């Protein structure tokens, strides 16, 4: 399974086939998608780009035009709680992914501002919710790589998009990111409506799962008064993004998108397997040590092997439970 060979396998699935076979694509993508293919494959797996290649050009033109029109319509046109929401998002943008240079560029901040604003305006039941600013980034960053030479994809996090893309392309990127973010969130809608009932349910599900497979760890938490919400809310709210390096998050998403192409369900098992990995270590920690540890897991040097192992385990656990 050489890197070059793998790229070729995806090429024959994606090119010169007229109608792309979703089944074949999901099967191979589960084990990781070559970076050069992520933009296209992610859009196909999430249900944005149509599998019939003959319908893609028109589809994109219409979707990208719709994004533009919607944004134009939502600007100084109506008289709603618009402005306030815009400022609420303005407060979080500059503070998103402070450890990654890409996110401090003004072009990036303005692009994310528009994307999140439009989604927020289109979802009154949720409005803008902290956490969505994190979820939009893996899509934004991955889709951005399609505009760079393949040999420079590894530098997407340090280059200003306005230095290699014209305004029209940045808007196209914004549209694709927006529609894909929309498709993602539609699978976990109640995770973000007021009161975030979906997240509370997820945390309860994780709590019950752990009580099931590791009663000793569960009992230790009780004795040390460790509540799952104290560390798992963030795990659920940002889909574990705040617990891993972006490269690891991107790789994880290849599998999440392939597996759900059931998001909440699969995520709960990944969280359980992640937690259980630290079980022995956690058994020797008190409240403060535990919270500090779970909000700052030692995943800095995780490799493809580490991530692949976690996902594979979560898949087996989920399969057994069903």
């Amino acid at each position: 399974n050489s890197i070059i060979q793998r790229i070729s396998k995806f090429d024959n699935i994606l090119k010169d086939k007229t109608i792309i076979n979703q089944q074949d694509l999901r099967q191979i993508s589960w084990n990781g998608i070559p970076k050069i293919h992520r933009p296209v494959v992610w859009k196909l797996l999430i249900g944005y780009l149509p599998v019939n290649t003959k319908r893609q050009e028109g589809f994109l033109q219409r979707k990208r035009k719709e994004y533009r029109d919607s944004l134009k319509h939502t600007f100084s046109d109506q008289h709603s709680r618009d402005i306030p929401t815009w400022h609420q998002i303005e407060i979080d943008i500059p503070r998103t992914n402070p450890h990654i240079p890409l996110y401090q560029f003004k072009s990036v901040q303005n692009s994310l501002q528009r994307i999140l604003y439009l989604w927020a305006i289109r979802h009154p039941a949720s409005g803008y919710v902290q956490g969505i600013n994190d979820l939009v980034t893996p899509f934004f960053e991955t889709f951005l790589t399609e505009y760079l030479p393949p040999s420079q994809i590894d530098d997407v996090e340090i280059k200003d998009p306005s230095t290699y893309m014209v305004d029209e392309q940045i808007t196209d990127l914004e549209a694709d990111t927006f529609w894909c973010l929309t498709k993602l969130l539609e699978q976990i809608t109640d995770n973000y409506i007021h009161g975030q009932p979906g997240i509370l349910r997820q945390v309860k599900n994780l709590s019950q799962l752990v009580k099931r497979i590791d009663a000793d760890l569960y009992n230790h938490f009780q004795n040390e008064h460790v509540e799952f919400i104290q560390f798992a809310f963030r795990w659920m709210n940002c889909l574990l993004m705040r617990e891993f390096q972006m490269g690891t998050v991107i790789r994880m998403w290849d599998t999440y998108l392939s597996e759900t192409s059931s998001l909440n369900e699969f995520h709960v098992f990944v969280c359980a397997a992640f937690l259980i990995k630290w079980s022995d270590q956690l058994m020797e920690m008190d409240f403060q040590e535990t919270i500090t540890f779970l909000q700052n897991p030692p995943t800095k040097d995780w490799t493809e092997t580490d991530i692949e192992m976690l996902l594979s385990e979560a898949f087996i656990w989920q399969s057994l439970y069903k």
